[PDB]
């Protein structure tokens, strides 16, 4: 997260972080068994870590389940990034509490204008490389698709919404991947892509969750 804040520890209680040996993408708990996620950060061996704020330093209230299985969407496509979402299952459920705890998923889109809490461990520099122990948020309001669609002519599809700040300084990044954007207590958008981070008329772009309820509850339930 570029120009951001420190949310604090487990003011976030649905984003968890995704380890392979380090941490690599977020997600948000759903419910007490699955974790949405981005398709782009598919990788066999996951354990997802609950709880956490300093990802460095075991501070008490972590939880660290292993994944079961991993569902990348039918219609993933690396190229593009359109559908760029996955589901995770854990292998034990998790315990829930007032720091581990699971978020919305939305019955409809978001207008334009709708302010939003973004947040993971990504990047926080625009130009450099300095990755934060403890998790950074970004208070950011959805953009119009057509100010979505001019910054990015030819590549946003209706399952991707941008937003951000299109004069730069304020934006998701790498690291952040797979992580929620939470609009009026539902999971509207996971982290998805954008050029660079933070740069001017280049937001940040976003997977279209409510486009998904459907096969996020469908799939869940046959898996």
């Amino acid at each position: 997260i570029v120009g951001g804040y420190t949310c604090g520890a487990n003011t976030v209680p649905y984003q968890v972080s995704l380890n392979s040996g380090y941490h690599f993408c977020g997600g948000s708990l759903i419910n007490s068994q699955w974790v949405v996620s981005a398709a782009h950060c598919y990788k066999s061996g996951i354990q997802v870590r609950l709880g956490e704020d300093n990802i460095n330093v075991v501070e008490g209230n972590e939880q660290f389940i292993s994944a079961s299985k991993s569902i990348v969407h039918p219609s993933y496509n690396s190229n593009t990034l359109n559908n760029d979402i996955m589901l995770i299952k854990l292998k034990s459920a998790a315990s829930l509490n007032s720091r581990v705890a699971s978020i919305s998923l939305p019955t409809s889109c978001a207008s334009a204008g709708t302010q939003c809490l973004i947040s993971g461990w990504g990047n926080t520099k625009s130009s450099g490389t300095s990755y934060p122990d403890v998790l950074k948020c970004l208070k950011a309001p959805i953009l119009s698709d057509s100010s979505c669609k001019s910054a990015y002519p030819g590549q946003i599809t209706s399952n991707m919404f941008c937003a951000g700040y299109l004069e730069g300084g304020k934006d998701s990044c790498q690291g952040d991947s797979g992580g929620p954007v939470v609009c009026s207590g539902k999971l509207q958008g996971i982290v998805s892509w954008g050029s660079g981070c933070a740069q001017k008329n280049k937001p940040g772009v976003y997977t279209k969750v409510c486009n998904y309820v459907s096969w996020i509850k469908q799939t869940i339930a046959s898996n």
